[PDB]
């Protein structure tokens, strides 16, 4: 519905998988909500989606909401793949589970609740607030707390 909402996304991670986190602010006519956490073993696509997960589900109420993140993983399934799932049952052409279909899928249920606006932002020309979320971010990643127990260790 109508009340807007602006939020910055970002995600890290030390390696592939590693320790990684992600931090996210949601902002409502002046005011802040900071989010963010780290974890042991993940990887950088999933904390990249944990960010936009977080900060929506935070939403107590339909929005308008202008989400702002620097991840390419994320724009690509938003504007490239979400919509094959979709029609062909989370599932890859020849019929498999998509990799972090639990998060995609989470993320996917969180952007239906909202009227949702993506703002990409692409090297140094994000805001302030990109900024403070990849502190946000790198600094969980540097002192993990919790395990993502959805992800398939792959290594
Ligand atoms: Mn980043």
């Amino acid at each position: 519905m109508l009340k807007q909402v602006e939020i910055f996304t970002d995600g890290s991670c030390l390696g592939n998988p590693g320790p990684g986190g992600y931090g996210a602010i949601l902002r409502y006519r002046g005011r802040e909500k900071t989010f963010s956490a780290g974890y042991t073993r993940t990887t950088n696509n999933r904390m990249e989606l944990m960010a936009a997960i977080v900060a929506l589900e935070a939403l107590k109420e339909h929005c308008e909401v202008i989400l702002s993140t620097d991840s390419q993983y994320v724009r690509q399934g938003i504007t490239q793949w979400i919509h094959n799932w979709k029609a062909r049952g989370w599932k890859t052409a020849d019929k498999k589970p998509v990799k972090n279909v639990d998060l995609w899928q989470r993320l996917d249920a969180a952007l239906g609740q909202h009227q949702i606006k993506w703002e990409w932002v692409k090297g140094h020309a994000g805001h302030p607030e990109n900024e403070r979320c990849a502190e946000l971010a790198r600094a969980a990643a540097m002192n993990p707390t919790l395990e993502d127990t959805g992800y398939q260790v792959e290594v």
